[PDB]
């Protein structure tokens, strides 16, 4: 409740995104300084649910983190966070500021969200959403993980989802797809994906596959093809995080520090 603020201090410009649960503007707050508003579209989630990623993120603050900032818990509900002038990193590395990114940089960002995960790592929780279009990136060209809305605390050794989930095929672990079964080692798998929409300036992982073409090719031993232009030493820190048995594969203080190294290499 202290984490509220009325209405009136807040006041929307533009559109930022949107989704299946509302929208996402930009604004200000108390006329300086400039904030997301994020949305509930009535009806889609149930309030609770909503503030549900709010309450969590009063929890879990960190740098590399998107920061919560305020709620507005009457209709229509508002989570307040942290703004990020340079929007998704997937859309970012599109952009003619992102396409000129050397890969020096492109290994500095890459090591600042494995950072970001390594928190989330040692606090115990999972996102279960890690993909470039979940990082946002500032104005000084640093990334922030966002959208804590799959997000979960993990206490008894695993987090299974409701029979009906349906999730990103091509960026979420063969033993969450197969079986609903999440854990930290899961967010370690869709990181090394994530790693080549970094490495492609934003392509889609698994060029020319289907999603069945993906999880045949899966089952079989393949991994993704390498990234055209990808440093052979970053596609071997891709497959580690591949690794068939979940606990094989690396903690993201290791993935952090072994990037760190491939930045202060380049």
């Amino acid at each position: 409740d202290e984490w509220e603020v009325p209405r009136e201090t807040l006041k929307l410009v533009e559109r930022l995104g949107a989704g299946q649960f509302g929208e996402v503007w930009m604004g200000y707050y108390n006329g300086h300084t400039k904030v997301a508003v994020k949305s509930l579209k009535q009806g889609s989630m149930s309030p609770d649910a909503f503030l549900a990623e709010a309450n969590l993120m009063k929890q879990l603050q960190h740098q590399r983190l998107v920061r919560l900032y305020a709620v507005v818990t009457q209709e229509p509900i508002y989570i307040i966070t942290e703004y990020m002038e340079n929007g998704s990193l997937v859309d970012f590395l599109k952009t003619p500021s992102g396409i000129k990114l050397t890969i020096n940089k492109l290994l500095d960002m890459a090591a600042q969200i494995a950072e970001g995960m390594a928190f989330i790592e040692e606090r115990n929780y999972i996102h279960r959403d890690l993909r470039a279009a979940n990082i946002l990136v500032s104005d000084t060209l640093s990334c922030k993980i966002a959208d804590f809305g799959l997000a979960r605390l993990i206490e008894d050794n695993e987090y299974t989802a409701r029979e009906g989930a349906k999730f990103p095929i091509k960026w979420t672990a063969p033993e969450a797809i197969n079986y609903g079964t999440f854990t930290i080692k899961s967010d370690v798998w869709s990181f090394g994906i994530l790693l080549t929409e970094i490495v492609t300036h934003g392509r889609i992982p698994y060029p020319g596959m289907t999603n069945p073409e993906v999880i045949q090719n899966l089952e079989r031993g393949y991994r993704m093809v390498r990234p055209d232009n990808c440093p052979e030493e970053l596609y071997q820190l891709m497959r580690l995080c591949w690794k068939e048995r979940p606990e094989d594969r690396p903690t993201f203080d290791y993935l952090r520090s072994v990037l760190e190294d491939f930045f202060t290499a380049t």
